[PDB]
């Protein structure tokens, strides 16, 4: 049908959104402390502490495929990153530090990300 044709051409736009999003956060980890999933090879425990891991890499496959429904889905990948390493690291590591501040940079990003998915519709 032409809805469905104009819901995807939403969701393509959607995802052009949402990758110019993830090109600004990732720029925020110039250390890439958060580009790739943790190696279960090098912390063989991780899945015993962190139920749900998250990555740049992975977040990027999802987005790529169009996985992303809406902003809150993708803002919750984000949100993932951030608090599955600061449950693992403890507060005195570049890690947990790492993750503090792509927190409070990427909150800057993701309020005017809201306000265009809002705008735009």
């Amino acid at each position: 049908s032409m809805e469905q044709v104009a819901m995807e051409l939403r969701l393509t736009e959607l995802t052009r959104l949402l990758r110019s999003v993830l090109d600004q956060l990732q720029d925020k980890d110039p250390a890439r402390i958060f580009a790739q999933p943790v190696s279960l090879k090098e912390v063989p425990d991780y899945l015993d502490h962190i139920k749900h891991p998250m990555d740049f890499a992975t977040m990027r496959k999802r987005l790529e495929a169009q996985g992303y429904k809406n902003l809150h889905e993708f803002e919750e990948d984000f949100d993932l990153i951030i608090d599955n390493c600061m449950k693992y690291n403890a507060r005195d590591t570049v890690f947990y530090r790492a993750a503090v501040r792509l927190r409070d940079q990427g909150g800057v990003v993701l309020r005017q990300a809201r306000r265009e998915v809002d705008s735009i519709g």
